[PDB]
């Protein structure tokens, strides 16, 4: 069936038919809904019709469906299906796949940039070395000097998950965790344990609040190997606030950076364990979840504090009033140092029209209204009141089990 | 499918294990291919039909008061088949009713406010015959929850559903709502939200005041007859003047609101039968007047006012001006209902009581349903505990329904 979905801010209705697509199962049943999960519980036979179904697209997307050249393909891919239990994309193919791998990504918001991606093939990389030369390159040209560029870096595909290339780091800049004796933490809680395991594969640590973890790199399945980014590469920026002139006294800065690294780029049944992709933050993920989390750095207190208001009863609002100006100081900071930013206001305002976009020249668009909706000022931006339909698209990117609770260390 | 399934609370790191969704009945919308997650809203029952459904009802009644299989417990269950044999329904005993209609907010997965559900007036209204009678069961429903400010839950059942043509109607979405009038020119005064209900009425004979909080007449309908326009008597509509502890200007944005939140246009399923008019009320969360009611784009948008005599960089956008008034006008709504002693609930107060709750759940009866998209707060969700909630969502039974507006449905006398 066709499938409608309404805005109730503006009653538009769209009819969504790009579902009928889908495949993989989005975890839920006729009799439960798991849309809140976070993460719901290949051989010649198995790989190929996969790998049909994702050449059959491809060669759909450009006006060539049963052309001489997408036969042979069938045939070329085949023959080695046959006599390597694999195959290897052709650099159009690869291209393709990992921007449309984006384009599918229901959680996020976006994809209006779908298809301004700088995509880096490194499946010629062999060692940690080369992948750290990569990831570099990588890095610095996304981050271009404040100006950023979306980019992805995509390195050897599984072969027999013995042999997988792996970025260990869930992100390719991050702050360390450090567990203190006296019970509390310092720099980012989220991250402890993987710093614990820096530290142990020989990290030294500044010990510092805002310590760029090193890369630990995994290449054909070997023990990972440590190395420090170049600060020169690391970008970053000092927040402060625009009336509140005791805000930069509060000591906090941010990389300029947002690179997820932990996850698995699939196209045409193909498996890319290592992928490290970036774009730039939205403000909202430094200014509400990073910096006001619970399990995060926590400043809410701190913040209402300086801000003399009143902390007794949970009605006054302190805690909504601090985090909006938190997230002022953010967009300012980044904005007065040209870095590369966007507030969630103008982001959800653009995926409405990238939406619109979808459904209009692709008959539908998957979205997760759960990841999709700001984490601060939900209703007073657009897509809350957007009805969305999740369903999954392939290529897409999916989540992975963390590396050190996988790998058969030497 | 499986017989446990876990969520994760990705603050606490506390995982919950959910049996209870083997208990599951109707459809989410969801499948195997596509989530309806966040969509909205994704001639009577048979003997055959009605059979089971009662049974199942009964059979969960005599179980939680400890009786099942018990004399009493069969006895019921003859008598019920009984009379769907003969009469092709039948009629709840008035404990079956109560438990009936606590349960049906119990199970009700888009409420935050479900840790009362056990508190709960319940009004058996099902001997009302005319639109006369159910204005005085409705005018004693928010008498009784207004109580002066003190507020308190309660629902009024009226006769469940017969044969289709003769339902018992609330026509009005909610007991007390703001009217909104469409101007000439295309602008809107009062609640935007009610101008084809306020359309309605004043066709059905109202003379509206055309203000900007004008509490709309009631249109009841008993027993599949033309609706009825009835006035609420003023005395009884409390009504809270908004201020703020700070801002001496925000009382000049002449705001107000009821205290009373009361829901009326939704069905009541009990054991298979179907009660199209039980109005039900509770106390509100302040984000729900401060959030939604006054600051959604299509309702009363005072965002840019506000905005305005507060001084703030309305041209970029990146200044969150939109932000810090939203706030304020909820530091208002709060302040304004705990100063006239009327029972409000902050957003933080209410999921923090409803993480308990489903805590609680998870433990004593094995899950808790929950929408995560009508749970998480409109305003600040991430410092909300919900939000870092997995939750999952299912249709159990007893429970309330949407079903459709009666004027398309109505059949004019
Ligand atoms: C270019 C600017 C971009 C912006 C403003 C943006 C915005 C966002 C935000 C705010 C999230 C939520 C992150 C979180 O809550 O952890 C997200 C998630 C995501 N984005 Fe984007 N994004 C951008 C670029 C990209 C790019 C370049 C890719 C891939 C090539 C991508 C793919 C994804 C995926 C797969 C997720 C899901 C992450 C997860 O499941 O943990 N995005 N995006
Ligand atoms: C006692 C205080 C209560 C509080 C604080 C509370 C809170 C809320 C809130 C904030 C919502 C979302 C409303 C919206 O955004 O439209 C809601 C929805 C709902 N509540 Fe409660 N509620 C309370 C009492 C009740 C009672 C007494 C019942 C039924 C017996 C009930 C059943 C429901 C239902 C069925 C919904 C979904 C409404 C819909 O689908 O439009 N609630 N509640
Ligand atoms: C799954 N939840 C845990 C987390 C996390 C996280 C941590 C970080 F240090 C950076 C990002 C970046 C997320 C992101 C990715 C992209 C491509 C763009 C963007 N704006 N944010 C996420
Ligand atoms: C379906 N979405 C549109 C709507 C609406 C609505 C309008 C109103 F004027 C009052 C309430 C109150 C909802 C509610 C019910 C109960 C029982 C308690 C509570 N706090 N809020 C809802
Ligand atoms: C349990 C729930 O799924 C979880 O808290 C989600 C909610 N929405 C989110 N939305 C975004 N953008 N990022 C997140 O990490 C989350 N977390
Ligand atoms: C499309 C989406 O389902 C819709 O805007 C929902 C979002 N969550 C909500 N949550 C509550 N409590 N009330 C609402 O009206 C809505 N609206
Ligand atoms: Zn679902």
């Amino acid at each position: 069936r066709f499938l409608k979905v309404k805005n109730w801010e503006t009653e538009v209705v769209l009819t969504d038919t790009l579902h009928l697509k889908s495949t993989l199962e989005t975890g839920c049943t006729e009799y439960i809904c798991m849309g809140s999960i976070m993460h719901p519980s290949a051989t010649k036979d198995q790989l190929f019709p996969l790998a049909k179904e994702f050449i059959d697209q491809y060669y759909s997307s450009i006006k060539r469906f049963g052309s001489k050249a997408h036969m042979e393909r069938l045939e070329e891919v085949n023959k080695e299906i046959d006599t390597t239990s694999t195959y290897q994309l052709k650099d159009t193919e690869l291209i393709y796949g990992a921007k449309h791998a984006w384009r599918n990504a229901s959680r996020c918001v976006g994809r209006i940039q779908w298809s301004k991606l700088q995509v880096f093939d490194a499946r010629d990389c062999t060692t940690a070395h080369g992948m750290f030369n990569y990831i570099c390159n990588h890095v610095k040209y996304a981050t271009n000097k404040g100006n950023l560029r979306s980019a992805i870096t995509i390195f050897p595909q599984r072969t027999d998950g013995k042999h997988d290339f792996r970025v260990w780091n869930s992100q390719l800049i991050r702050y360390a965790g450090y567990k203190q004796p006296d019970g509390s933490t310092l720099g980012d809680p989220a991250n402890v344990q993987f710093t614990e395991i820096c530290i142990q594969q020989g990290w030294k640590p500044p010990r510092g609040r805002f310590d760029v973890l090193p890369l630990l790199l995994q290449a054909n399945g070997n023990d990972p190997e440590l190395f420090q980014i170049p600060p020169e590469l690391v970008l970053e920026v000092p927040i402060r606030h625009p009336k509140f002139e005791w805000f930069k006294d509060l000591g906090l800065k941010w990389y300029g950076l947002p690179a997820v690294s932990n996850m698995l780029l699939e196209i045409g049944g193909l498996e890319f364990s290592a992928c490290p992709f970036s774009g730039w933050y939205m403000g909202t993920e430094i200014g509400v979840r990073d910096y006001c989390d619970n399990s995060r750095y926590n400043i809410l207190e701190e913040v209402a504090k300086k801000m003399n208001l009143d902390m007794r009863k949970t009605s006054s609002l302190w805690k909504d009033q601090a985090l909006v100006e938190i997230n002022i100081a953010v967009l300012y900071s980044f904005q007065s140092d040209k870095v590369t930013i966007v507030d969630h206001h103008s982001a959800t305002e653009s995926f409405i029209k990238h939406m619109e976009n979808e459904y209009r020249c692709r008959g539908g668009c998957p979205a997760d209204w759960v990841w999709i909706v700001p984490p601060m000022s939900g209703s007073i931006t657009p897509v809350f009141h957007q009805e969305m339909l999740n369903y999954r698209l392939t290529p897409s990117f999916e989540y992975q089990p963390d590396p050190w609770n996988t790998h058969v260390w030497k």
